[PDB]
C-alpha cells in the first residue's frame, strides 16, 4: 500500500506546514504538523480544557472504531517551550489513502498558551523513532511505524514547497519530483532522531569547506539552525547583515540579494537559493528581514529545518538500518 497527501504553508511565511489527516469511523479530518523531530501523534479534543480551544477538535465518543487505552497518559513539552499532555486512545487513522487501524491518537486534555493561538494547527503527527513518544507506562508506535508493514517500501518522502503547496508520499519515491539521483547518507538513531552529518558547506560561490556538521532532519522546526562560525561566515557576506539581540538573530535589509548556502551531503551538494533564507519582515511594512540562517549555540544541536529541507526532495528510509536520501529538485 501507499499514500500521497498534500502538506501546504500555514501562513506566507512558511512558518509550518499542515497535512489533512483522517481520524476514526466516520472520518473525523483534523490539519496536522508533520514533525520529524519528535514522535507523539497528539490532537486537539473534545477533552480539552475550552479555554485552551480556539481548531478543529477530535472526540473519540464519535468514533466507532475508538479505544480508549486504560490507564496511559502522556506529556510532551518542546524546544519553543510549549507543551500539552492527555490521555491515550487507538483509532483508524488515514493519511493519503493510506489507513492504519490501532494508531495510538494522544487526547489533549490541556495545550500551552502557544497551541491554542495557532489556529491551524489542529496537533501533531510525529515521524521521527517511537524511543522518543511519551505515552507511559508503555510508549506507542509512530504512524509511520505501524504503517511499515503494508507499505510498499518502507519510506516515505517529504517535498515542502517554497510559499507552495508540497507532498508528503507513504511507501514509494516519485521519481518525477526531483533531478539527478538520490544521495543517501547514514542515520544514528542514538537520540531517537532522523540524525546525520553533513560533509561541508559552501556560501555563495565561494570555496566548500569540508567540516563535519552533526545535526537533524527537521520538519517541525521552521528555520536552519548551525554552528555560530558557519553562520558566521554567512552572514559576513551580506553587507547590511548584524545580529540583534532584540529581535533574536542575524537581521538584513529587505531589499538585499542574499547569496545562497549550500551544504554537503557525502559528495553530493545540495543548493539553497538565497531568496528561501529571506524569511521576511520583522513586522509588515519594516526595511528589515529576519535572516533564515541561525546559530544553533542556544539549541545544543544542528536542525536542518524547513529552509534547508524545502530546497530538496527528502527521502526518510525507515528499514532495519536507516538512512536519508537527498536530491536536487
Amino acid at each position: 500500500s501507499t499514500g500521497s497527501a498534500t502538506t501546504t504553508p500555514i501562513d506566507s511565511l512558511d512558518d509550518a506546514y499542515i497535512t489533512p489527516v483522517q481520524i476514526g469511523t466516520p472520518a473525523q479530518t483534523l490539519n496536522l504538523d508533520f514533525d520529524t523531530g519528535s514522535s507523539d501523534l497528539w490532537v486537539f479534543s473534545s477533552e480539552t480544557t475550552a479555554s485552551e480551544v480556539x481548531q478543529t477538535i477530535y472526540t473519540p465518543s464519535k468514533s466507532t472504531t475508538a479505544k480508549l487505552l486504560s490507564g496511559a497518559t502522556w506529556s510532551i513539552s518542546y524546544g519553543d517551550g510549549s507543551s500539552s499532555s492527555g490521555d491515550v486512545y487507538t483509532d483508524t487513522v488515514s493519511v493519503g489513502g493510506l489507513t492504519v487501524t490501532g494508531q495510538a491518537v494522544e487526547s489533549a486534555k490541556k495545550v500551552s498558551s502557544s497551541f491554542t493561538e495557532d489556529s491551524t494547527i489542529d496537533g501533531l503527527l510525529g515521524l521521527a523513532f517511537s524511543t522518543l513518544n511519551t505515552v507511559s507506562p508503555t510508549q506507542q508506535k509512530t504512524f509511520f511505524d505501524n504503517a511499515k508493514a503494508s507499505l510498499d517500501s518502507p519510506v516515505f518522502t517529504a517535498d515542502l514547497g517554497y510559499h507552495a503547496p508540497g507532498t508528503y508520499n507513504f511507501g514509494f519515491i516519485d521519481t518525477t519530483a526531483y533531478t539527478g539521483s538520490i544521495t543517501y547518507t547514514a542515520v544514528s538513531t542514538k537520540q531517537g532522531f532522523w540524525e546525520w552529518t553533513s560533509t561541508g558547506y559552501a556560501v555563495g560561490s565561494g570555496t566548500f569547506k569540508s567540516t563535519s556538521i552533526d545535526g537533524i532532519a527537521d520538519t517541525g522546526t521552521t528555520l536552519l539552525y548551525l554552528p555560530a562560525t558557519v553562520v558566521s561566515a554567512y552572514w559576513a557576506q551580506v553587507s547590511g547583515a548584524k545580529s540583534s539581540s532584540s529581535v533574536g538573530g542575524y537581521v538584513f535589509p529587505c531589499s538585499a540579494t542574499l547569496p545562497s548556502f549550500t551544504f554537503g551531503v557525502g559528495s553530493a551538494r545540495i543548493v539553497i537559493p538565497g531568496d528561501y533564507i529571506d524569511f521576511g519582515p520583522i513586522s509588515t511594512g519594516s526595511s528589515s528581514c529576519f535572516g533564515g540562517i541561525q546559530s544553533s549555540a542556544g539549541i545544543g544541536i544542528n536542525i536542518f529545518g524547513d529552509v534547508a529541507l524545502k530546497a530538496a526532495f527528502v527521502v526518510f528510509n525507515g528499514a532495519t538500518t536507516p538512512t536519508l536520501g537527498f536530491a536536487s529538485k
